[PDB]
Order: structure tokens, then C-alpha cells, then sequence
């Protein structure tokens, strides 16, 4: 309850740069924007998009929800798109419709694993100093050609760092360096805080930051990307069933077994809130009707706009090696189900366990299962909906 | 046949440095040192590594099978590992091992992705000005800060380039540099090019290099590594079938649908050479005589030990919805092959396509099987190795 306050957030949105470019089928900006409508305290976002791209960012907030965001008007260059979010949030104007926050925070829309942290540590900098970067070391030794492309000098590693975002500022003394600001710096410049200093006599603070606040550039930043996005939602799983006592047994003991084999998972169990792998578990019938039900309230919801949910429908069955051929007929109407729900960033699959079976059969098949589980979350894969699998 | 003439590589191998970090249960490093063998032209590779990991690195080359290695003891510092690869090269001594080369490449073991024409570029423009090194442009601006943790000053983005491997040096350029080394350049540089530079007033030439040279140093890059190699061996996959011309026609059916579905792969076929995606077909039994064959074939092999090895045992089989109980019972064997030759790095998937049907459901199932084909080759996931899946 000691949040910073009158706090905005601006960010310009403005090889080719990738903030629309998707994972998952999401793009990339998406990502960003939850991380930072997450810290309560950040009142506004300001986002600077082109013209030709304000109905795809337009849409993109319609499509997914995303609150406390105004648009603005991107410039040719960086530090125009800045300027024109903080004139947005300057309150100088019978135009201006949004409170002049104290401290302004700049990130860049590709560096989508900014968390409350670093943003609090740069925010209460920014208060002290008046300026604040995140610092990173360089992993690189840093060159200067000359004109015919050969090395003129090589500057000295541990005396240098790498600026990252995010940044803050007291908006005063940004907004006013980007109002003493030459067009030539407008132009050319690459560094807030270099504004700062040059044109307000600010010495920013350096804070240290993780290697998550990396700028997604390159192809290869998409895949490292979308890695994390797939591990950080695989640490929540929900097992859904009847309340049939039978029901309630296998699922619990399925419960029990993913908390011991998948080390660091939250595990939980509700009866028939951000977790996005649902194990639906049924005994009772060769048929569907607690999926059905799970699925139709997905179906619904907004769990399935902001990331591929996986269900894995399981079913313990009576069976030796293969189940009976008419139970599998029925079995086999998951096929059905998971194109239907696919279309709604749903993606089903189906696991069978032997049940009953000796003891050791049994643990080695529950063992298996959530190994199955484990990867079918891990690599929420499209191909793969529809399947029976068998543990 | 103009390759260039008398060159060796040093690697210097000595958050911790990731060399021995596993990517699909094989050390970074070894994906290197393949990367450096398959360039005919680089007649040795010495490579640096700690005396406690002597033995490692031993063990890593013989399971492997690397070719061209020579081992020599790193020095606590970059400069003194690769001082000591030269020393090795040098063939001053009575203890000289190996021809000396006109030119020398300096590349590091945690960078895998280099590949024969960035390194002819570096090797040709160093024979013509002593040095040379690949570079890319910054992506962050890098700063100065104050013993307080404060800005200094920023560096112009546009006048800096970031310095990468790989490099080449004349070799008696680059030693004679070594050799007047002070001991202070040797603990606290970090870079090659300026010690030619300083000592040698050699200028290298800045030669421009692709996205793929960079460094692995944090987790997140380990991520985008293991991704950009599963990506390469996703690209070939050969089907393999009977003399028996009702295999030989589903065998070759199935290599079109796949040529045609997944684009910008290529695929073969060969009856019963660096592809690690293998496609058994079979219609004439509801066993795997001819997937036995295949995996006794690879099991003896060393494809298996440098990449896991994905196949697919597909049988086209006649069924509406679910096959006959006994036909499924056969099938399940499946399981305990795939038990078997998980252990000897194979990925044993099964798959079932209903055969005959009405032209426009065995047209979809082809394009399903080829997708499901796909998605296994691309995750290369041991979670569901011995399923059989249904197209
Ligand atoms: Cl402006
Ligand atoms: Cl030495
Ligand atoms: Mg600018
Ligand atoms: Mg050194």
C-alpha cells in the first residue's frame, strides 16, 4: 500500500521492427502492454503507433482487452513519438485529457518481460535524481571503424555498459529537455537520458537490471520469446472433476501425483483465475460430459484470448493393452471436439489410463501421465489436438 | 577446389560460461566444434579448456567423434588460452605437434552458428591487411557511468559497431602481437584485433557478419539456440519402404503429400547420409517388420549420436473410426520398441491412416498425417515417444 503515485507509462511504437510480429498468434506489443496494465500503479499507458498501423493497434486493444491505454501519433524518429507522449500527459492544454503524472516511465513496446520490479527501483531513482536508466554489462567489446571499414579503436569493456529500458523520469524535467531539445538530437538521438543531461544538467542513476530486458530484434529473440511466454504459463495446471466420489478420487490421485513429479508446478483441483492448463478427469463414462462442460465455459471466456489454453480429457478406463472397440468409438468423438474448440485458441487432446491395474502398473502409468501432461503443455503444439493418448 | 591454403582455428574454452551446457542432451561446444570441422579447409582446431575439465572435453570428443582436435591447457585469462593455441601452432619448437599456418581464426566455443562463408570473409581479408573480425551494429547505446553509479556520457550508436567471431590473423602477425604483450593486456583485454593494433600497428579489417554470430551467455539464448537447431534438422526426412509395390505406392504417396504440405523441405525416399527424420511405411502387415529393420539400422549408427533421431512408423490400415481390437493389440508393441530406443537417442512415434477411404477423407488424412508428421519432427519431444496416433 506504499505504491508510487502519479505515475504514467510512454512508450514508443513506432531488421524491421517487431512489435506486431506474432507468438502464439499474439502479437508481441500484446505482451508488453499486459505486463505493464499488471503494476496498478503505472495510471496511464501512452502508446505511439503510425498512422498506418493505429487500426491494427486499435483493434489489437478491442481483441484483447487491454486497459488504460491512450494513443498518440508516432513521429519519424524516437524522440518524436516520446515528445508527442508527453505532450499527451503534460496537462498544458484545453486538449489534454489525461493527469500530469509526477514521474514518467519510458519502455520500448519489443521488451515484453518488464515486471514491478526493476520498474519500481527506476521509478524511485527518477524521484531522487530525477533521471534513471536499467544498465545491463556488455557481453560484446565495442569498435569504432574508419571510413574505409577498418578498426580504429576499441573501447574498454568494464568501463562501459549498455542502456536498457525501462527509464524514468520526473516528467518536468524531461518534458523540458524535450522542449530545449535541437531538431538535430530529435533526429539522431537514441537516449533519453542523454536529453537529460545535456539539456537539464541531470546525472541519471543506473540501476542493474536482469537479462530478461532484453529488445526482441532478431528472429532468433522471437524464438528465446516465445520459450518463456510457453515455460512461464506451463506452472500452473488445474484439475477439473464431477463431484462422483469416483470422480473426485482419480483426480485427486492425479492431482497428487503431478505436484511430486513436476517439481515447482502449482497444482490445484476445483470441483464441477489465470491458469491456462485445465485436466479434466473422468471414470464414470465413455463419454464427454465433464469436458463438454469445461470447454463450453472456456468457450466463453477471455483465458482463451490472451494465450493458447490447453485440456487434456483423461479417462481412466478398465483395459488390458487396448480398450474395447466400441468404448473406443466413443472415445474418438475428442476428434470432433478439439477442431471445434481450435478455433477458439483451444487446443484439446486426450490421455487414457488403465485403471484398474497392480500396483506398480499403476504408479508407472500415472508417472507416465504426467510426463505426457508436462509435455503437451510444454509445447502447446496445434498438431498434436485430438489424439488419444495412452499412459 | 580454391580454398584457402595453411589455416587453423584456436577456440579458447576455459553468468558461468555455457561451453558444457547441454542442448538435446549434447554440450554446446561440440555443436561448434562440428560447425568448424565441416570446413574442409581448416586443417587444425585448438581448443583451450581448464584442467578440470580436461577430461570432459576428452570424452566429449571421443563420444562425439570430432575430427582435427588438438587440446592444449587455457590460462586463466582469454588472451593466455589463446596465446597457448598459438604456442601450440608455432612449430618453434622440438615439441611442435602440427604445421604451422599462413593464417589463424579465433572463434569461441559458446558460438555454433558459423558457418564457411563468413569465415572465408575473414580468412581472405586477413591474408590482405594481417587482421580482420565479423561485426554487427549495436543494438542498445551504451553509456559510461560515474563511480556514484551515475551517467558520464553516451556514446554515439552510428560511429560503433560491436565486435564478434569469428576473427583471422595473419598467424606470425598475431603471435609476434602475443609475444610483446604486456601481462596487463593479457589479464584485463578483450579483444584480439586491438592487441595486432597496439602491437603490430596492424589495422584489421571490420568485415560485416550475419545475426547468427553471436554469443551464448544467458539462459534465454540457450532457448534460441535449441530452437535454430531444431529448425535446421527439421528440413530433410527420408521415407523408407519395401520392395513390395503396395508399400513402394503408399511409401511414395505419402513422400508427395509431405513435399507438397510442408514447403521448403526436402524429402526422399529409399527401398529396404546426414537426415535425422526417418518415415517407415507399411500396409501389407499389422507389425513392424520394416521399422525393426530401420531402427536396427540407426541403432548401430552415429546419426543417433549427434542430433535425436525422429521416426515415424505409419501404417496405412483399414478402419471407419477405430481399428479392429486384435489389429490394435499388434500395434501396441509400439510402446516397448520405442522404450528400447529412447536409450540409444531415437524418437519412436507411431502413426495410423485409414486406408482405403472416399478420395476427399483419405486426401485430409494425408494432409493431417503430414502435419502430425511435422509437428513430431519439430518439438523432437521424448514425452510421446511410443503413442500411436491417428490421422
Ligand atoms: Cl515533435
Ligand atoms: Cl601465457
Ligand atoms: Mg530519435
Ligand atoms: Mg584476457
Amino acid at each position: 500500500s506504499m505504491h508510487p503515485q502519479a505515475v504514467a507509462a510512454v512508450l514508443p511504437a513506432g531488421p524491421t521492427p517487431k512489435q506486431f510480429c506474432p507468438i502464439l498468434e499474439r502479437p508481441l506489443i500484446s505482451y508488453t502492454l499486459q505486463a505493464l496494465e499488471r503494476v496498478c500503479w503505472i495510471k496511464d499507458i501512452v502508446v505511439a503507433v503510425t498512422g498506418e498501423n493505429m487500426e491494427v493497434m486499435k483493434s489489437i486493444i478491442q481483441k484483447y482487452q487491454h486497459k488504460r491505454i491512450s494513443l498518440v501519433e508516432a513521429g519519424v524518429t524516437r524522440h518524436r513519438s516520446i515528445f508527442n507522449g508527453l505532450k499527451a500527459l503534460a496537462e498544458d492544454q484545453i486538449n489534454s485529457k489525461l493527469s500530469k503524472p509526477e514521474v514518467v516511465i519510458i519502455h520500448d513496446a519489443v521488451r515484453p518481460f518488464v515486471e514491478e520490479g526493476v520498474l519500481l527501483k527506476v521509478v524511485t531513482a527518477a524521484k531522487e535524481h530525477g533521471a534513471a536508466g536499467a544498465i545491463r554489462p556488455l557481453v560484446s567489446t565495442v569498435v569504432s571503424p574508419s571510413a574505409d571499414g577498418c578498426l580504429d579503436y576499441s573501447l574498454e569493456r568494464a568501463r562501459h555498459r549498455a542502456s536498457e529500458m525501462p527509464q524514468a523520469f520526473l516528467f518536468d524535467v524531461i518534458y523540458e529537455a524535450y522542449q530545449q531539445c535541437s531538431d538535430y538530437d530529435l533526429e539522431f538521438g537514441t537516449e533519453c537520458l542523454q536529453l537529460a543531461l545535456k539539456y537539464c544538467c541531470t546525472k541519471a542513476k543506473l540501476v542493474e537490471g536482469s537479462p530478461d530486458l532484453w529488445k526482441v530484434t532478431y528472429k532468433r529473440d522471437l524464438y528465446a520469446a516465445e520459450s518463456i511466454i510457453k515455460e512461464r504459463i506451463s506452472q500452473e495446471i488445474c484439475v477439473v472433476m464431477d463431484t462422483e466420489e469416483d470422480n473426485k478420487h482419480v483426480g485427486h490421485l492425479l492431482e497428487e501425483v503431478l505436484k511430486s513429479e513436476l517439481n515447482h508446478v502449482k497444482v490445484t483441483s476445483e470441483a464441477l483465475d489465470q491458469c491456462y492448463n485445465f485436466v479434466c478427469v473422468n471414470v464414470t463414462t465413455s463419454d464427454f460430459q465433464e469436458t463438454q462442460k469445461l470447454l463450453s465455459m472456456l468457450e466463453e471466456s477471455s483465458l482463451c484470448i490472451l494465450y493458447p489454453v490447453v485440456v487434456v480429457s483423461v479417462h481412466f478406463l478398465d483395459f488390458k493393452l487396448v480398450p474395447p472397440s466400441q468404448k473406443m468409438e466413443n472415445l474418438m468423438q475428442i476428434r470432433e471436439f478439439a477442431k471445434e474448440v481450435k478455433e477458439r485458441n483451444i487446443l484439446l487432446y486426450g490421455l487414457l489410463i488403465s485403471y484398474p491395474q497392480d500396483d506398480q502398473k499403476l504408479q508407472e502409468s500415472l508417472r507416465q501421465g504426467a510426463i505426457i501432461i508436462a509435455s503437451l503443455i510444454k509445447e502447446r503444439n496445434s498438431g498434436l489436438i485430438g489424439q488419444l493418448l495412452i499412459a
